[PDB]
């Protein structure tokens, strides 16, 4: 029994907000914090029996990010001080719920069904605008462990992934997180 | 095709949270941060085909704000230091999604269909209480640009507004934001 | 008229976020902020006529908390500086909407219908994992005042509770909030 995805969508929370860098303008003043909203608009369905969102490893998912750039950024304020801004990246990856320090790579498919690692994508964020970034045809590179039901009940050792969607500033060969959300837990099934 | 508004309502995020002032009590101690929840409870309907909330410029909308005042505020901590608190204002305005520095004025109508600019309203926030503030009969002063469909598809240049709902402290002829939320994108149609 | 609880659930916001302590690791470095999600998954139903969630005092409710511990915590950074960490507690309590400084005790029932005060529960938070904590068979110790309808309309003096769900660190005989959410307003009826 699956809930209507027009009404039931993955919920997100800020991820590692105390570690984010911040953007500064040409006058060396911190900009008002950019607006940031993430939506996983394809590929996930809430399973009532599992009490969790489910996706199928081979059916692609899609994430849309709305990034509202307030002001005109010129610098990133890092732990090592201000640095000139080179570019922005959007980065997506999974983490294991039971081992949050272990990442699950994300792959992107093409029509010919070839798949490539999904590396961070360059995003241009013009000033005073929301930029909408849609990342489609995505797949987790692994299934979650212990998916099989036991006694018509969820596996007691059911494992999960959480999806991390992060906006990064690149400065002097280093990337710095500006904003990041992490999803609620997700089950990834093979068949 | 429109989603049920009892289940699908405008989502909000904190707006410019790094620029907010904070409230202090009579003993010069920062209060626990007030609770703040915004609900656009009339006038918006999610259009599946447009993948966005829609409203009609001439049908009024309504916003309800729940402000939970913890403690008894006496001062606002501004960038220029502590200042005695005079009053609180609730301020509502739109911004253009493609030009976030451009505001859309909000107007308020009466039964006789006259309309007036909606300026910030004085709100009394007694200590240790949630104050519910309902602002009704509202209208955007403009339609969004490029509303007309092209080939039975959304206009590729469809423009949007976002609604900003902010609680301000007034001190020494100056207003300071204490809490503010901004909505997801909204289409505003004429007919 | 009640909304489907598979689609309409209690919304939460961070509570007193400027007063939280933070966790540090063995190398005296602040950990990335833990992930924290609260769900009131049984006992609450949104009443359209009251424009609020309702529960029955004698039907128990249940809250599930997902706590994602990033890194390995060893110290709590308090206002009085770093202190070694002893244990973690999950604390739940109500507050009166019209008197936020007044708490509503929560009680927990057993099958034999005996009820005990629900005091904070010890939670073990192993590193690099989400710990799921489910707290069931709960009851508010009071009904909300002024529940009875007047003229087929909500009582104009209808009172409400808000639920607070807080993760605390215990250090040197003192508890420190690490993360806390507060619910939207709730009506608690007797019959």
């Amino acid at each position: 029994s699956y809930l209507d995805p027009n009404y039931q969508s993955i919920k997100w929370q800020p991820h590692q907000q105390n570690k984010w860098a911040t953007l500064y303008d040409a006058n060396y003043k911190e900009l008002p914090m950019l607006t940031y909203r993430v939506d996983a608009d394809k590929g996930f369905n809430f399973s009532v029996g599992d009490d969790a969102f489910v996706c199928q490893k081979k059916n692609h998912f899609q994430v849309t990010v709305y990034i509202g750039m307030l002001g005109e950024p010129k610098y990133v304020k890092t732990p090592e001080g201000l640095k000139p801004l080179d570019c922005f990246y959007l980065k997506l990856h999974g983490v294991k719920l039971e081992a949050l320090n272990q990442s699950i790579n994300i792959e992107q498919s093409q029509s010919d069904r070839s798949k490539r690692p999904f590396n961070p994508v360059t995003v241009n964020l013009p000033p005073e605008q929301v930029t909408k970034v849609t990342v489609g045809r995505l797949h987790f590179s692994e299934t979650t462990a212990n998916n099989m039901r036991k006694k018509g009940k969820p596996n007691p050792d059911q494992r999960y992934f959480m999806l991390v969607v992060a906006l990064q500033a690149h400065a002097q060969n280093q990337n710095y997180t500006l904003a990041a959300q992490i999803s609620e837990r997700i089950i990834v099934r093979a068949s």
